[PDB]
Order: structure tokens, then sequence, then C-alpha cells
């Protein structure tokens, strides 16, 4: 939506890695420019890859 990442304020490593440990954990794959439906394509992927080893398995 409306929300982005902020830059550290920080002079220090510490506060960087601090930040790093304060990331809200629910990556999209917007964070890294890519549209968000790009994650259901790659797990449409796998999907597809399950399908064909398990039919390989029979």
């Amino acid at each position: 939506g409306h929300k982005d990442i902020q830059m550290p304020d920080g002079i220090r490593r510490e506060e960087f890695v601090q930040w790093v440990e304060l990331l809200p954990d629910t990556q999209t794959p917007s964070w890294l420019g890519l549209p968000n439906n790009a994650e259901r394509v790659l797990l449409t992927t796998q999907g597809v890859d399950m399908i064909s080893k398990m039919l390989k398995m029979q």
C-alpha cells in the first residue's frame, strides 16, 4: 500500500543491526521492486514442480 521502508537514521553499526532485527518479518516481493504477484507466480511454479516430481514418483 502506501507504506514504504524507511532507512535508519543511526550512524553506528549497532543501530543498523537493531533496525534489521526490527524488520517487520512479513517480506513481500514488492520489497525488491517486483510486483506483488511474483510470489504467486513462484508458488505456482513450485506447485507444478511438486506435481511433476510426484508424477515421476509413479
